[PDB]
């Protein structure tokens, strides 16, 4: 039951980002009491540079990602994980379908933007990093600094 949110946006310029880079499968079968947020990203975060590896996206909660996000056949886990780590909006120009609807079920916003608007906000968050980005469902929009961006749900 999302409504808005706002928080620090983190930007992934990763394409094509699917379900086992998103949570990899070794994860499903590793003790665990808490959830899956070591798992998220797992294979990316061993390298000091990578996103959400820099503060202060490490405490991000707005995920923007490059074209067709969680393509792969989801696992509901891919949501769960996402949401674990703490992220309640994820924005990209094209979702996985799967992934979409199991976005929806679970309470995370898949909010689809146009690709050019994307760019808009990598560049935004990029120079000032720990700039927070709001998602509005039920005006539709996507805000941060001066810019105000459409999104939509289907």
């Amino acid at each position: 039951a999302f409504h808005t949110h706002s928080g620090i946006g983190v930007p992934l310029r990763r394409s094509n980002v699917d379900t086992d880079q998103i949570i990899p499968a070794v994860f499903l079968k590793r003790v665990t009491r808490t959830g899956f947020e070591d798992g998220l990203f797992a294979g990316w975060r061993s390298d000091p540079a990578f996103v959400l590896n820099l503060s202060p996206f490490d405490r991000g909660s707005v995920l923007v990602a490059g074209p067709d996000f969680g393509t792969g056949s989801s696992r509901e886990h891919a949501v769960w994980a996402l949401m674990d780590y703490g992220f309640r909006v994820v924005i990209s120009s094209r979702f996985g379908d799967i992934f979409r609807g199991n976005a929806g079920k679970a309470g995370l916003l898949a909010a689809e933007v146009a690709q050019d608007d994307v760019e808009i906000l990598w560049k935004l968050i990029e120079q000032s990093p720990g700039l927070e980005i709001t998602a509005n469902l039920q005006d539709r929009i996507i805000t941060a600094a001066t810019v105000v961006l459409p999104f939509k749900i289907d």
